[PDB]
């Protein structure tokens, strides 16, 4: 019994050493090389495991049903079931067997080639054939492609057919002036270490028709990942890169030759898009005559993911931002379909997945506007557009009388001298302000006063009926929206700021479009939806239908009244209920004050579309309303 427990522990340590990849550690637990003892030396056992288990990318060896008994005074037989993960899948129901040797004070494994794979004997080889799986496509709601696998035009040069001295410089300047590329860049490419005289040196992917090819230039068609929309949806879709040795160490079922998504949806749906590697792992004899086929299954190409995105709306929404910092979310508020998730500025996913230089990538990672940020999923303060929610809450608890008129003098206001130097600021010096006037002129002083009259308790009771703290069911990496840092404001100033949407509030544009959807469903919140096949989830009785029928007509006047903040949208001549907003941002790291411009708009007649747009750190005389003329036309025409 005492010697039997050491045998089991030896087997346990042996499998553990194999599971952690330490083959030398496992090989040093084997007995001496002999006929009935071990079959190979320690170094030979190391090489056999490293070669065989490394070719199949074996990882995660786990055992069960371990039984160690006794055969003689020094031989102890053992047996266990085992399972492992390979490049083709999981090998299950593996019946291993062997013996041990307690010659001295140490039990050692009588190593045999059947401890690699069950039915291996003598000098049996292992063969692994694999067929790559084609990565699936990402399409919009109408089948238009957002991420596909197509043929690309690879522009490159051969240093031998280029020239010696003079002709080489002239052709490089000709291949540089014809394809828009630095003359020093072509020389740096053809002079790298790996380059040999008669090699094809790739340079740039051409997305149009082939221009004139000077001497040495040649195009070679290669298949690779292609993104039609380009930077317009680079943050949403993401990109794919070459699979590295560490990625295979993490997941052996990846292709050691394929592509893996690095960000966005290409990464979120990498398992559903990469497919499963087909092939056959088998045990062959001395040559290539197969004995036992361990694993085998046909190749399964990746599935296709169909999004709710509208391809043209996504392109229009991104281009409308004009390269500035901001985001735009367009939805169908009754179903939650995400028609567009634009984020600007952006990067080139085609340049990212093909040939990207360490200089252009550094330019993408140092731009203070940070193009890599998915701004539709980044938590921001909602701005003065949030007064709608504060008003809708005030109408449900009877705090806000739509006809009651507050008397406000000036542009700054504070409850008490206790506030110190902080004052709620408004842009329009309107004396007699009621609810309708406050929404037209975007009066923060009205909202700050009604919020304080409402009280923290009633205000949070209305806010808690929304989606604060909820993790949305979307394949987009996101943090849930918060009302503040803690569950209590503990500051009348912070409560007033939260009234008009800029305290410790953090709500990303997707969560904003969710909360604002109540105005298109009579107080019923419709969760956003990105996958076309999913069902519409809703949250009924968020705000009162009385509040919606009171605020939406006022939101119409935001566009129709000549002093409305969105009156420039009346140029469209379409039914529009809209709301604008601003947000002042100034932390300790900020130089001066940075302002964010917001616009919320939707069709109040048919509820066919809804739009929220933001301009982060706006330039002077710039606004989200200024750039929303085109997207609103498209959504009004194509989504009734």
């Amino acid at each position: 019994t005492q010697a039997v427990e050491a045998g089991e522990k030896t087997v346990e340590q042996f499998v553990q050493a194999l599971n952690k990849g330490d083959y030398n550690k496992a090989a040093e637990m084997t007995s001496k090389k002999a006929a009935n003892k071990s079959a190979l030396s320690e170094k030979e056992i190391l090489d056999k495991y490293q070669n065989i288990y490394g070719a199949a990318d074996v990882k995660g060896l786990q055992i069960s049903n371990l039984k160690v008994d006794k055969k003689d005074d020094s031989t102890y037989s053992f047996s266990y079931k085992a399972k492992m993960n390979t490049s083709l899948g999981e090998l299950k129901d593996l019946s291993y067997k062997g013996t041990l040797d307690r010659n001295d004070g140490q039990t050692t494994i009588n190593w045999q080639p059947n401890l690699v794979f069950p039915e291996m004997e003598g000098n049996d080889k292992v063969s692994l054939t694999t067929q790559e799986a084609a990565r699936g496509n990402i399409i919009d709601r109408n089948g238009e492609p957002l991420a596909t696998t197509g043929k690309l035009k690879q522009l490159g040069v051969v240093p031998s057919k280029l020239g010696d001295g003079g002709e080489k410089t002239a052709n490089i300047k000709a291949i540089a002036s014809s394809f828009d590329l630095t003359e020093d860049a072509i020389n740096q490419a053809i002079s790298q270490s790996w380059v040999q005289p008669d090699y094809f040196v790739p340079l740039k992917i051409i997305d149009g028709a082939t221009p004139e090819l000077p001497a040495g230039a040649t195009i070679q068609e290669v298949d690779g990942r292609y993104y039609p929309l380009g930077e317009a949806a680079a943050q949403l879709i993401g990109y794919v890169g070459d699979i590295t040795a560490e990625d295979i160490d993490k997941n052996p079922e990846l292709s050691s030759n394929g592509k893996i998504g690095r960000s966005g949806l290409e990464m979120a749906f990498d398992k559903d898009l990469r497919g499963t590697t087909g092939g056959k792992l088998s045990i062959t004899d001395a040559d290539g005559v197969e004995k036992k086929v361990l694993i085998e299954h046909e190749v399964q190409n990746g599935k296709d993911i169909k999004l709710t995105i509208d391809a043209k709306a996504q392109k229009t929404a991104f281009d409308s931002l004009g390269g500035k910092a901001g985001s735009t979310v367009a939805t169908t508020p009754k179903t939650g379909d995400l028609l567009a998730l634009a984020s600007s500025p952006s990067y080139d996913p085609n340049k990212m997945t093909n040939g990207i230089s360490q200089e252009d990538y550094k330019a993408y990672e140092e731009n203070p506007e940070q193009p890599f940020i998915s701004r539709f999923a980044t938590g921001y303060a909602p701005g003065s557009t949030f007064k709608m929610i504060t008003a809708a809450i005030g109408l449900d608890n009877g705090t806000i009388d739509p006809n009651e008129v507050l008397t406000i003098n000036g542009l700054k206001w504070q409850k008490d001298s206790s506030w110190g130097s902080y004052q709620v600021t408004r842009v329009s010096d309107v004396s007699q302000v009621d609810l309708k006037t406050a929404l037209i002129y975007s009066d923060n002083i009205y909202t700050a006063q009604e919020t304080l009259k409402m009280g923290e308790k009633k205000f949070r009771t209305g806010l808690d009926k929304f989606i604060f703290g909820e993790d949305l069911d979307l394949p987009i990496s996101m943090n849930p929206a918060q009302i503040s840092n803690e569950d209590s404001f503990n500051s009348d100033i912070l409560l007033a700021d939260t009234g008009y949407g800029q305290g410790e509030l953090l709500i990303n544009p997707i969560q904003q479009a969710a909360m604002y959807s109540v105005f298109a469903n009579n107080g019923t919140l419709v969760y956003p939806k990105l996958i076309a096949d999913k069902e519409t989830k809703d949250k009924k009785n968020v705000i009162g239908e009385t509040a919606v029928q009171t605020i939406v007509p006022d939101l119409r006047e935001v566009v129709q009244d000549v002093n409305g903040t969105a009156h420039s949208l009346s140029a469209l001549g379409i039914p529009l209920a809209a709301k604008t907003g601003t947000a002042e941002i100034k932390e300790k790291q900020d130089v001066k004050g940075k302002e964010n411009s917001f616009l919320f708009a939707f069709n109040p007649d048919n509820q066919g579309y809804m739009m929220v747009s933001m301009l982060e750190n706006k330039e002077d005389d710039d606004s989200a309303t200024k750039r929303a003329s085109e997207l609103l036309q498209y959504l009004n025409q194509n989504y009734q």
